[PDB]
């Protein structure tokens, strides 16, 4: 039975675990908690399992896998229904444009410990100027891509990476007045069950 | 015929180079500096030509694609043969793993946009850090995955971004000692024709 090694409120393991919902694979989860005394990725524990120091990894089918993109898409190489990449190239093409941007372009600008070494004060300013950059461009991108979601009338790959991403922003206290197809978007997923049973209000690394 | 834009020491769009060249496709390259007179990156004429402000765009088939990474799986989909990706899903998710450490992992954590916001003096400490604690941990993916090259014996996704990333440790002064099969399937790939008529010494956006 699949292993998924992960953080609840990491970004990147969210994306992992609606994409487990949305297949409806049953899986176990291990915590690792990353920020309590430098946390559980400071274990050297956790930095060869994925040698990356991060999250998430998941073994499944007698492999282990690093990477929240590749493991979605092995899952969807493997568990073809129902599908998250649609199957003209493309539109295959705009959710990896998308899911890129906020997986390679928006979130390593504003991951945790990279504002561990920011110097504590500048943390936030840095954060919110590489959201808002990023959801400046993400919008733009969507307001053709979109439908009901980030790439036509389907759930993609790429809304797995936009709910995580949008709930930072908000933590960050991040305007996202300007960004109404972001907005409008976020608020038709999070009303979805595979975004609800996997939210970092329901997930395991988790105490009271 | 398809158009490309780029800079001569891009990594990101050197990846994309070398994708066009092993599928045999001729394109013409665009160049856009993005360093002279706050660079071609600050031009918002850049700014929604990929609106995350970078490196590269793809133009073919009558779309856009931004984001390297995309661009290729576009290119594997449309030009099948030569495979840049395995046909194992098993053996595609290391692919899409190293990849997405490099471009997503080590990349943005030395990106020019990156050490504009560092500070002169710890520019080079802060790159060099990076690029160490990322190979550091690619170094031992690539000690199980790789063969000649970095996933089995046959050039893949990941090999493309070796490539400029191991171009990136380099002109920082990097030491790969450490890092051994980084640097034997480095040399390996730096005789093949389609990683040099792609090199940064054979594109465009040329100053003497």
């Amino acid at each position: 039975k699949p292993i998924l090694y992960s953080y609840f409120r990491s970004s990147c393991s969210w994306r992992v675990r609606i994409a487990l919902a949305l297949k409806g694979i049953d899986y176990k989860t291990v915590p690792i908690n990353l920020i309590k005394d430098r946390g559980q990725q400071f274990s050297k524990d956790f930095q060869a399992l994925n040698p990356m120091k991060q999250v998430p990894t998941l073994k499944i089918d007698g492999i282990t896998i690093h990477q929240s993109l590749a493991i979605i898409e092995y899952l969807e190489e493997t568990r073809p229904t129902p599908r998250l990449l649609p199957q003209d190239p493309k539109k295959r093409a705009s959710v990896r444009m998308i899911s890129d941007l906020i997986a390679g372009g928006i979130q390593p600008l504003q991951n945790l410990s990279v504002l561990k070494q920011v110097g504590e004060e500048m943390q936030l300013t840095w954060a919110q100027n590489a959201i808002t950059c990023g959801f400046n461009a993400l919008e733009q991108i969507l307001q053709s891509t979109a439908g009901i979601y980030c790439v036509g009338d389907e759930v993609t790959m790429a809304d797995l990476c936009l709910v995580p991403q949008v709930a930072n922003a908000e933590r960050f206290k991040v305007d996202l007045t300007p960004y109404p197809t972001i907005s409008s978007i976020n608020k038709r997923l999070l009303v979805l069950e595979a975004f609800q049973v996997s939210h970092p209000c329901r997930q395991p690394d988790t105490p009271t």
